[PDB]
């Protein structure tokens, strides 16, 4: 079935357990491989939500926010970069490799890119990804945020 | 007070509209002028109005509305509008008495710089339940934090 999590919120540290736990039980995911993106929903109730997404090399989401989630990631194979932006255009960038997982509250922006070809990923989000914010830039160089619904 | 509006979400060019007609109608207003200090003009399911007289140190901060489309009319005096840029040189431009302007819900922007004593009528669609406020670390590394308002 789907998970059997808690009836209610999940903190950061939560999440980044939650990620950890699910890698280290392949019934819960293995099932979902599949490569194209491709996302396969694990759990999705009204506290949490879980993916597990499989990528390609050229997989980017786009700078974004998580509006009011938190969330965590942990990589299960191949390596993914997580950029988070600054102001002045030169962005932190960080490569997270096979077992390494992070999480973050609801203020966070970064951008997901750059994975090896095969990499698998599990990300949570608590309380559910139900909207998301894209950041995009016009020839001006004006930046603009459109609020996306993801329920 | 109510206002003879359609029953659903105006777009920006309504919410310009509609701020520019109520400036017109200061019978509506000139009561609630007082020296951000705000009044609310109108508040329903599909708009907020309000008014607000500005002080020389006034700062929205940089944010976004979420979901909501704006506009905003200058009834007296000036304000400065900022748009960020990625790399630093935001766009700034001074909205002056008897100007106005409007904006989808994808903007981000920043209100500042008011001559003192300056007055200002601002529409939202669909009401302002959220805002976003963008702040930097001293590494510099941008987050938005969700209000609830
Ligand atoms: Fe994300
Ligand atoms: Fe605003
Ligand atoms: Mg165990």
């Amino acid at each position: 079935g789907e998970l059997d999590l808690p009836e209610r919120n999940l903190d950061r540290r939560e999440l980044r357990d939650l990620v950890n736990e699910l890698a280290a039980h392949p019934e819960r995911w293995a099932e979902h491989v599949m490569f194209p993106r491709h996302y396969a929903s694990l759990h999705r109730d009204a506290y949490v939500d879980v993916w597990l997404l499989c990528w390609r090399a050229e997989d980017d989401t786009g700078w974004h926010d998580h509006d009011i989630s938190s969330g965590a990631v942990r990589v299960v194979a191949g390596a993914l970069k997580e950029c988070n932006p600054r102001i002045g255009g030169e962005h932190l960038e960080t490569v997270v490799s096979e077992g390494e997982s992070f999480s973050f509250g609801p203020d966070h922006i970064h951008r997901l890119t750059g994975a090896v070809h095969g990499s698998v990923s599990i990300h949570a989000y608590s309380p559910p990804l139900w909207r998301l914010g894209q950041y995009s830039i016009d020839d001006s160089g004006v930046m603009r945020r459109v609020s996306v619904s993801y329920a």
